[PDB]
């Protein structure tokens, strides 16, 4: 089941910029920094609270490492802002084939490498109401 | 200061259908449901966890309650999706006028009813990296 918010997906044109607009303004301190290549994303992630669940809860900031992938398409088209949100789970497996059960596209048949040794999957929009959804299970 | 994600809000044309989807596919509850006239929402709180700061994360999910509303304003243009990111604080007055001093927009002089007697400010989008960004002090 899913037991927290795990992070917010946030696209942004220059990573450096928007990092340091997080730190001057609320004081959010940079917890990782990591390349995904084959997502195509430079991610910064902000820890803002810990969770009930023994996990935590981040802001996820997403430059576009090249204009051809998911997020930089996706900022070409919208402009900066939220791009994702993730809820965290034990088991990302179990409860990805039980919404794909339900009839919602989950993206991958098996989950993909994430930030910090993770394990995720992803929900279409389309089928979400419109909300680009992770399923996020940590390596911890 | 800003301790915790307190909710995601999620921008929807039939609150009922879309409590229903958050219901059947995660099996998320409905924790509230109130309609604030002043902001123009009907809203349901699905509460995903508790945070370390002693509060918790909710999904806020928002049905306009007329065309002439920042909800109904933005669903026209957007269509469905997430609307906004709330961070709590034991004190939006003291955070509120923290980040005025920035010269990031307050959009209140003072902070507002939100659910639950909640108390809530925003700040302008345009200067949060495209971001509509919430504080909110729980009545609690
Ligand atoms: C590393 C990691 C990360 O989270 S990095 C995150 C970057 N990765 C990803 O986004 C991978 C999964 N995303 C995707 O495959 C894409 O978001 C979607 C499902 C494929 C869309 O694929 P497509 O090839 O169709 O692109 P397309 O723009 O055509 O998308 C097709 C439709 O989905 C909508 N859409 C696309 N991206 C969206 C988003 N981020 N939110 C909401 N709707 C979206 C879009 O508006 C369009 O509908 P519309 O015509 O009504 O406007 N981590 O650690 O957690
Ligand atoms: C009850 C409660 C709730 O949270 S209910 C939430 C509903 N309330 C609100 O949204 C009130 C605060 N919001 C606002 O005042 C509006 O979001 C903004 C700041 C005023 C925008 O006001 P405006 O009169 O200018 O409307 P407008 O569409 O013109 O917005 C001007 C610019 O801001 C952008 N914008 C507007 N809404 C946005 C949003 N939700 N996210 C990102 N950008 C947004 C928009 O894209 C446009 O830029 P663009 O030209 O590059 O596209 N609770 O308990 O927490
Ligand atoms: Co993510
Ligand atoms: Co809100």
């Amino acid at each position: 089941s899913l037991t927290r918010i795990d992070h917010i997906g946030i696209a942004c044109h220059d990573l450096d910029a928007t990092v340091e607009f997080y730190r001057a303004t609320y004081g959010f301190e940079v917890f990782h920094t990591e390349v995904n290549e084959e997502q195509g994303v430079r991610e910064a992630m902000l820890k803002i609270n810990d969770t009930s669940d023994g996990g935590a809860s981040y802001l996820a900031l997403l430059e576009p490492t090249r204009e051809d992938s998911a997020v930089g398409k996706w900022l070409a088209k919208n402009g900066e802002g939220v791009h994702h949100i993730a809820f965290g789970t034990a088991d990302v497996d179990a409860d990805a084939a039980d919404i794909r059960d339900k009839g919602v596209r989950v993206l991958y048949d098996e989950p993909r490498r994430g930030s910090m040794g993770s394990r995720i999957t992803f929900l279409h929009p389309k089928d979400c109401h419109g909300v680009l959804t992770e399923l996020v299970t940590s390596a911890a």
